[PDB]
């Protein structure tokens, strides 16, 4: 019954990590989707500024991760990923966060090489008329203030539920004393009304908006706007027949509208290679749907379904004159669409409960993806001068089958699950893998033409030991990527020119962790995370792989309250690939190891209020992580200074529940 601050999260079941993102988290997370994953072993984040970092699972970056918000998928708009999907997520507003590791699900959408991440709000249910309400405030160093509110009323046959949050923090300072350009401010409000005419039927309509700004020490422009608007429509039925137990259909609509610029949160760099006032606006309209049936008879849980999605990128940029010096903002100019993706697919996943102690799971899905290039012309060929785009209105498509099988066995003597699984996923290229790179494979025409789908074939295995005093778990993976999409960086005349290529990679790695109850109120727990990758085409290492990392926790509990400390130690990373990486990160230098210590405590003052506090980086260590971006230079950043992590940090949080 003793309340605690989360420092790490175990596998609850094979390949599956399920956590509730409203409980306090030790390295206190900026109010975005990424940082709520730092506690999950296996996840590193690329630091861009103070918030809105880009998650990386087992070294795999970007769209190899399937990030969903109530089954619907929010997509960014920026050509350099300043609005990564998790920019628009505030995990504190959802009731559950689930992670599935490796390519071991077909239910939630296509091409999930690395894993699947699910934030969901769960349906309210009401006896008679009643109302619940949760709220929490968090105050901390450097102007950190996060309010958050959920509230729902309803009765037997309906409900309406409001969730909202507002968070903001000022520039953090490192362990060395300097102020890091890393300001931010965010909010979200979502409403949901739901109808339940009888206990076997549910419909819910959802609407929400959100906005945010964020200063970026690593990127050459800041985020002036992260406007999001959503509309959702769920429908479920239970116990249709006696072998058809659930039918769910849902339609989502997510619109992102984002302005990056260099004069609202920063003044334009004088020397630079861009001293103009400059802004660029980008939107992404997304419409998608899912439709699934669960059948159960005998020892068989079969889920069949089809899905579809369409999304639409548009852009427009500022134009600044250099003799009248009258700047015309972008929103006084027409929208110039340039990409439309589509996806339709169908899927099934069968689960066989053969015997008490053995389970057999297998999924397949067939996807029909396609994109059309509406860029009538391109910024290439000179000072970036216009040049007729050879793929103008060209359309690419492909049919792509994924699938997996996984066997889980429970030993008879000990409380042990052993599991092994083989999965193969194919992924149609990203918006960013197709339109962002300034050139495509050697002797291509552009990137949109020649960039192949990436097909990943991975073996997953591990165990769970969940007995009385000891709980342990371990997952490993070995896999091969064929046609890994990979960016190389040159510089000539104007800036770091990207070039996307298609290479084969070998990847292995694992994660394990354990938690031991020494006494009735003393607890300890450690976790370990290693990722490894090799570029087989060039016999190079893979770029942008997080180094080996270990966490150790120790906890004292007393029913009413708890305290804990936390040692995080990370090794250097001596496998690099200079000037290669992804659309976010170049790899440059070998990283330095480090360790960071942290203190936390929690107190249950009553049934409704519950307090929590912590100190992050107690010994004010000045460190940087391998995957962080480089600092701007127009921010006083040396040759290739990565962006420093935050120094000593104090935070306190109160959690209400009437």
């Amino acid at each position: 019954l003793a309340p605690s601050v989360v420092t790490g999260v175990a596998q609850s079941s094979p390949l599956t990590i399920v956590t509730n993102p409203k409980e306090p988290r030790q390295p206190v997370p900026a109010s975005d989707g990424a940082d709520y994953l730092k506690t999950i072993p296996g996840f590193a984040v690329i630091r861009n500024g103070g918030s809105n970092g880009d998650p990386v699972l087992r070294g795999m970056f970007g769209s190899r991760l399937n990030i969903l918000t109530n089954g619907g998928m929010m997509l960014g708009a920026a050509p350099n990923r300043m609005d990564a999907p998790t920019s628009y997520i505030s995990p504190e507003t959802y009731d559950k966060l689930t992670v599935i590791k490796g390519p071991q699900t077909v239910l939630w959408g296509p091409g999930a090489s690395a894993g699947t991440i699910l934030f969901e709000r769960e349906p309210e249910r009401f006896g008679e008329l009643g109302s619940r309400v949760n709220a929490s405030l968090l105050a901390g160093s450097n102007g950190r203030f996060d309010k958050v509110l959920d509230a729902a009323a309803g009765n037997r046959l309906g409900y309406l539920r409001f969730t909202g949050n507002h968070a903001q923090s000022d520039d953090y300072e490192d362990g060395a004393g300097n102020t890091v350009p890393s300001r931010w401010k965010k909010w979200n409000g979502d409403v949901a009304v739901g109808w339940t005419p009888d206990e076997d039927t549910l419909i819910e309509l959802t609407a929400g908006k959100g906005d945010g700004e964020a200063r970026y020490a690593g990127r050459g422009m800041d985020g002036s706007q992260f406007k999001r608007e959503s509309l959702g429509l769920r429908f479920v039925k239970s116990n249709v027949s006696d072998v058809l137990e659930k039918v769910e259909a849902q339609v989502y609509y997510n619109y992102a509208d984002h302005i990056m610029d260099n004069f609202r949160l920063r003044t334009p760099d004088p020397s630079s290679m861009m001293p103009m006032p400059m802004a660029s606006q980008v939107d992404r309209r997304t419409l998608g749907g899912r439709l699934a049936a669960t059948w159960r008879w005998d020892d068989f849980k079969l889920v069949t379904g089809v899905d579809a999605m369409r999304n639409e990128h548009r852009a427009r940029g500022s134009k600044y004159d250099m003799m009248t010096d009258y700047y015309t903002d972008a929103d006084q100019f027409p929208w110039s669409k340039d990409a439309v993706f589509h996806n339709y697919g169908a899927f099934g996943e069968l689960t066989w409960f053969a015997a008490e102690r053995d389970r057999l799971i297998g999924g397949l899905r067939l996807d029909r993806a396609s994109v059309k290039d509406y860029r009538q012309t391109l910024k290439s060929g000179h000072m970036g001068h216009a040049m007729a785009n050879p793929t103008a209105n060209d359309t690419r498509a492909d049919t792509l089958p994924s699938g997996f099988v996984r066997y889980e066995h429970d030993l008879a003597d000990s409380p042990t699950t052993l599991y092994a699984g083989l999965g193969h996923a194919e992924r149609f290229p990203d918006y960013w893998e197709l339109f962002s790179p300034k050139r495509g494979p050697n002797g291509s025409v552009n990137a949109f033409d020649k960039i192949k789908p990436e097909k990943t074939t991975q073996l997953d295995f591990g165990l769970q030991y969940n007995g009385d005093k000891l709980q342990a778990w371990a997952s490993g993976y070995v896999g091969v990527v064929q046609d890994f999409i990979l960016f190389s960086y040159r510089e000539g005349m104007m800036g770091s020119s990207t070039q996307a290529t298609n290479v084969d990679a070998r990847i292995m790695g694992g994660e394990l962790g354990a938690s031991y109850q020494l006494t009735g109120n003393w607890k300890t727990d450690a976790s370990l995370a290693y990722a490894w990758g090799k570029n087989s085409s060039d016999d190079r290492a893979l770029p942008q792989i997080p180094p080996l990392e270990a966490r150790f926790g120790l906890t004292y509990e007393e029913g009413d309250w708890s305290a804990g400390s936390l040692w995080r130690v990370v090794a250097p990373q001596n496998r690099i690939a200079r000037d290669q990486g992804n659309v976010v990160g170049k790899d440059f230098d070998k990283s330095a190891g480090f360790g960071v210590f942290s203190l936390n405590g929690a107190y249950r003052v009553t049934r409704n209020v519950k307090l929590s506090a912590g100190v992050d980086n107690l010994f004010d260590k000045d460190y940087t992580e391998h995957l962080n971006k480089a600092g701007d230079a127009g921010f006083g950043f040396s040759a290739n200074e990565t962006v420093p992590e935050p120094g000593r940090t104090f935070w306190t949080k109160v959690d209400f529940s009437f």
